Order: structure tokens, then C-alpha cells, then sequence
């Protein structure tokens, strides 16, 4: 059965609730983004209305074969009416097509569901600037002060310089990048761009990328692996065995692999600065874990919330243990007392 934090009170609406069967009283299902924990349950047999971004709608149609008649894509930053309720989708600064949803309830309550987000000061000049928000359903993934990581910009800088240096020293090195979902496409795109290569990948991943409306994409990606020196592979294959095996398949074109695993936060963020990051090496294979996050750091989340000043917060992540729930509630209270709302 559908949990309470996936329901929008006073509406016919749910958010990211497709794994529960038919939800009692649900007249429209919103989907914030195409990540599997959120889309779980959707397919070609789904016959209710789904509301989402254009990009998300492209993936529903082409990857899960949902029928066109039930996909309702909405423009960003635009007041829209859905079953008699005013809504707005806003960019979530998560993966491609990821939104936050503003709901304007009949009774005057205003609710913001962030879906999955990376809070940014640029959100303080969206349509959020104009009015008060009563409830905030918040992506609390890294809601604890030990969660620090660098900006996305600093991480790409590190990666571009690393890859550029290695291939310039050895023109027979291959660069490999791990993936398991949409998101983080800048990692592999920026590296291909500095090396003047296209990024090569399987047919299923190429398809997924063709749904994302990225400008001049046909110029960056390809399924011909032989013509590319930046390869994408599934994240699980980014280990010494998986990579040695892959190198075999390249038939003596390359004699070295430099690979990257984009993670979220790892505990080595507590001690090491981005400039100081070093790989794990075995033979002619090196692997860098790089902390490219698409979720708010603690400080980025705090800033957004203390700006917003919601009357009530409902977490959507880490909600399963009393210890986590308790911890999050203590931080909300601090933030509230510190800012004075
Ligand atoms: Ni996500």
C-alpha cells in the first residue's frame, strides 16, 4: 500500500507511486524523474494519466512502451491546470528531465515536492520567489553535516585534466566511464570533448540518450566502438576483471585503461580534497572514484530550506529507521531556530 508521504492531501494526486497497484482515490499519477526506485511498476499496460516533464515522457514512451494516450507532458515554469488544480513543474537540478512540483490547493495551501534535487541558489529566482509554501516534501538523502562534496564544476575540471594528461602521455590509452541510469552525463561528455572523440556505447544506452533533448547529441555519441576512445560501460563492470576483459575485446588498439566511477558521497570525502584524489591501480589499469553528486550536500539543503521557510517539512528519503527520523527532525528544528521562522 501507498505510504502517506507519496500522497498529496486535498487532491486526487500521488507522486512517484507506481508500485502499489491501483491507488484508492488516485485520479492522476505524477512522475518526478526516470529513475527506477521512482518509476517502478510502470509499463505498456498502464492505463491511468501520468503527468511529467517532456524528457520524462520521451523515456516512458520509448523505454517502457507506455502508450501515448496516457502520457501528459507539461512545460517547465508554466502555470498548468490538472483536474481543476493549479500546478507548476520546476527544474530539480538532478538528472535529465527531473522536476520539482508546486501544487496550489483549492483551500489556499501551497505544497512543494522536490522529488530528487540538488539545491542551488539559482532556485531562489524561480517562480518560488513569489509566495509562501505551507508544506515541503523534501529529498533528505544527505541530511547530515558529515555529507560534504565538491561542486559539479570542480569535479568535471578534475576529470577533464586527468584524462587529457593521461592520453597525451599515452595515445594508446582508452578511457572508460561507468553508468547505471540516466544522470551524470557531463562526466563522459566533457572528457570526450577535450579528447576530440565521440563517446561509444551499447545500443540500449544510445537509445536512452537519444530521448534526452541534449543539443547537438548526434555529434557526441555513437554505437561504433572502434571509432571512439571514450567507452561507456555498466557500473558493475568498472573493476579490474571487468576492465581486463574489455581491453581484450579491443584487439590491440590500446595498451592501458583509465576508468572513472562516478559515485555519490563516499567516506574518503571526510579526509581528502578533490585535487588530492588518487586512483586504485593494477598493472596497466587505473580506476578513479569521483564524487559527482546529483543530490543536495547538507549545506546546500540547509540554505534552500532556511530561504524557503516552510511551515512544515515531510522527508521522502531515510524514512525507515527511528534513528534517521530523529536526527532529521533535530536538524529541521535547529534550522528553524537559527533562521527564526
Ligand atoms: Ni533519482
Amino acid at each position: 500500500t501507498c505510504p502517506f508521504y507519496k500522497k498529496i492531501p486535498g487532491t486526487g494526486f500521488t507522486v512517484d507511486a507506481f508500485q502499489y497497484g491501483v491507488v484508492e482515490g488516485c485520479t492522476a499519477y505524477f512522475l518526478t524523474h526516470f529513475h527506477s526506485d521512482h518509476y517502478a511498476g510502470l509499463s505498456k499496460h498502464f492505463t491511468f494519466p501520468v503527468y511529467c516533464s517532456e524528457i520524462t515522457g520521451n523515456l516512458l514512451k520509448n523505454k517502457l512502451h507506455v502508450q501515448e494516450q496516457y502520457i501528459h507532458p507539461l512545460p517547465l515554469d508554466t502555470e498548468c491546470i490538472v483536474n481543476g488544480v493549479k500546478v507548476v513543474l520546476l527544474d530539480a537540478n538532478h538528472c535529465p528531465g527531473a522536476v520539482m512540483i508546486l501544487f496550489y490547493l483549492p483551500n489556499g495551501t501551497v505544497i512543494l515536492h522536490t522529488g530528487d534535487f540538488r539545491a542551488d541558489p539559482s532556485m531562489e529566482r524561480s517562480l518560488l520567489a513569489d509566495q509562501k509554501v505551507h508544506m515541503l516534501y523534501l529529498d533528505t538523502t544527505y541530511c547530515s553535516p558529515e555529507y560534504t562534496f565538491p561542486s559539479q564544476q570542480e569535479v568535471i575540471r578534475f576529470a577533464i585534466n586527468t584524462a587529457f594528461e593521461a592520453v597525451t602521455l599515452n595515445p594508446h590509452a582508452l578511457v572508460v566511464c561507468g553508468t547505471y541510469s540516466i544522470g551524470k552525463e557531463k562526466v563522459f561528455l566533457a572528457i570526450a570533448d577535450v579528447l576530440g572523440s565521440k563517446v561509444g556505447m551499447s545500443q540500449e544506452k544510445y537509445k536512452t540518450l537519444q530521448c534526452l533533448n541534449i543539443p547537438e547529441i548526434n555529434s557526441l555519441i555513437t554505437t561504433d566502438m572502434c571509432s571512439s576512445l571514450v567507452h561507456l560501460l555498466p557500473m558493475m563492470q568498472i573493476n579490474f576483471k571487468g576492465l581486463q576483459s574489455h581491453l581484450k575485446k579491443c584487439g590491440g588498439k590500446y595498451n592501458q585503461i583509465l576508468a572513472f566511477r562516478p559515485t555519490g558521497w563516499t567516506h574518503s570525502n571526510k579526509f581528502t580534497r578533490i585535487a588530492d584524489v588518487i586512483p586504485q591501480t593494477k598493472g596497466n589499469i587505473s580506476i578513479y572514484g569521483i564524487p559527482y553528486s546529483e543530490h543536495s550536500s547538507y549545506l546546500e539543503m540547509k540554505r534552500f530550506v532556511q530561504w524557503l521557510k516552510p511551515q512544515k517539512i515531510i522527508p521522502t528519503v531515510n524514512v525507515g529507521t527511528w534513528k534517521s527520523r530523529s536526527t532529521m527532525e533535530k536538524y529541521f528544528r535547529e534550522w528553524k531556530l537559527e533562521a527564526g521562522y
